[PDB]
C-alpha cells in the first residue's frame, strides 16, 4: 500500500537518472566548464526552494509529531541557497549586469517550469495532510539527490584544479542530502495511496520540465562556458 | 449577496486609500524623486503578477462566460510588466550590480509579502470556480487602482519635467486599471467564501504597502535620478 509508494519513487528515480541533461553532466571528455554552462539557471530555483522549505511546508504552530520532522527536515534545506551563490561566485556566474537583466534571465520564458517546480509543489501540498506533505518532499529530495549526485561531478573537478571549496555541485552537498524512515512505519487509505501516486508523478514530471529546460539552455549558450578562477 | 461583496470591495478600498504610503506618495510639498524611492520594491511583485495573470488565472479552453471575461483581462494585465522595466530605466532604478546582489534584493526578508502575494493569491485561487476567481480579480484590481492612482501623481511630475514618456507609473496605466476595477445570484456559501477572498486580498496588500512603507524609511536617500 505504502511499499507500492517507496517503490513508485524508485521506478520514477531510475527513470530520471537517464535523462540526455544527466548524461551530458557525467561525461568526463567535455570540460566541467562547459558541463556547468546550465548553473546560472539554477538562480531561478534555488531561492523559490528556500522560500519553499521556510513558508510552505514549514508550519511552527502545529503538535502534529509528522509536521514537527518536517520543520526539522525545512530547516536544513533552507541553508542551501548560500551555497548557490557562494559557487555562482567561484564558477565566475556572478557577473555585474543591468538590474532589469538579472529579472529578465529569471523570468526568461526558457526558465518557466524551472522558476514555477516550488510554485506548482506549493499549490499541490497546501491542503495536504502532513503524512501526504512527507511524500511530495521525498520525492522532491529524491529528485535533488540524483540531480546534486550528477552535478558534483564537473563541480568536484573544477574544486580540486582550482583548489577552492565548492559547497552546492560538491560531494559536501550530497552527503546532507544523503542524511535526507518514519515513511517505512506509516499505513494509507485507498484515498491517501492514489493521492501519493498523484504526487510522486507530478513531483517527477516537473521535476523532468526542469531538467529539459537546463538542456535547452546549454545548447542555447554554448559559448558561455564557467570561468573559474585558480588559487 | 453579490450586491455586498462589491460593498466590502469599496469599503476596504477606502480603507487602503488612507495607507500612511499614500499620504507620503501623494505629498506634492516632497520632490516626486523621494516619493517614488519604494519604485525598485515592485521588482519583488511585477514579474509575479505577469506569470499569475499568464499562468494561474487564464484557461483558453474555457466556455465558462466569467472565465472568457477573465482571459481577456489577464492578457491585458500580462503587458505591464514591461512598462515597469521601462520607468525603472527612466527613474535611474535600473543600476549595475552583481547577480546576487539582484537575487539577495528580490528575495530579501523586507520584501516577503510583496514576493508572495501573487504566490499567496495563487494558492487561494487554485481551487475556486471562474466567478469566485472574479471576486478575487476584482479585489486585486481595486488595490492596483488605488496604488496606480497615487504612484502615477509623482509619476507624471517626473514625466512633464524630463520630457519622457512614463508607462507604468503614469495616467495611461491608471486609464487601463480603471477599465478593469457584475450582477450574478451566489450560494450562501460563496458569499462566505467570497468575503473572505475580499478580506484577505486587502490583507495581504496592506502588508506589501507596509513593506514599501519600511523600505521608504530604510532607504530615505536613495531617491530616483532621472535625466531630462
Ligand atoms: N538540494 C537542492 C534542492 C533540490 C531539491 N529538488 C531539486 C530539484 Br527537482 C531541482 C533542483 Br535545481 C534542486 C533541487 C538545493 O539545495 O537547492
Ligand atoms: N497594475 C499592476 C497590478 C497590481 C494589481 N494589484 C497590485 C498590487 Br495589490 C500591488 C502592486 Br505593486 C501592483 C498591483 C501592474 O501592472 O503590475
Ligand atoms: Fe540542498
Ligand atoms: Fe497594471
Ligand atoms: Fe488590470
Ligand atoms: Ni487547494
Amino acid at each position: 500500500g505504502m511499499k507500492a509508494i517507496l517503490q513508485l519513487i524508485l521506478e520514477k528515480r531510475q527513470e530520471f537518472e537517464k535523462l540526455p541533461c544527466f548524461e551530458f553532466v557525467r561525461d568526463e571528455t567535455i570540460s566541467p566548464e562547459e558541463r556547468l554552462i546550465l548553473y546560472p539557471c539554477i538562480a531561478a530555483f534555488a531561492l523559490n526552494f528556500r522560500d519553499l522549505n521556510r513558508y510552505d511546508y514549514r508550519d511552527d504552530n502545529s503538535s502534529d509529531y509528522y509536521q514537527k520532522i518536517i520543520n526539522i527536515h525545512t530547516q536544513e534545506d533552507a541553508k542551501h541557497w548560500e551555497w548557490f551563490l557562494n559557487d555562482l561566485e567561484l564558477l565566475g556566474f556572478d557577473k555585474t549586469m543591468r538590474f532589469s537583466e538579472a529579472l529578465r534571465f529569471v523570468w526568461s520564458d526558457d526558465l518557466l517550469h524551472t522558476r514555477r517546480l516550488c510554485h506548482n509543489i506549493a499549490v499541490l501540498s497546501h491542503d495536504l495532510e502532513p503524512v501526504m506533505k512527507m511524500v511530495v518532499i521525498e520525492a522532491m529530495e529524491t529528485a535533488g539527490l540524483v540531480i546534486f549526485h550528477a552535478l558534483a561531478k564537473p563541480g568536484e573537478s573544477i574544486a580540486k584544479a582550482t583548489r577552492r571549496k565548492y559547497l552546492y555541485v560538491a560531494d559536501s552537498h550530497v552527503e546532507v542530502e544523503t542524511g535526507h524512515t518514519i515513511l517505512e512505519q506509516t499505513q494509507l487509505s485507498s484515498e491517501q495511496e492514489e493521492k501519493a501516486k498523484e504526487i510522486v508523478n507530478k513531483v517527477f514530471q516537473w521535476s523532468t520540465n526542469l531538467i529539459g529546460e537546463f538542456e535547452r539552455y546549454v545548447k542555447a549558450h554554448r559559448s558561455e562556458k564557467a570561468q573559474p578562477t585558480a588559487a
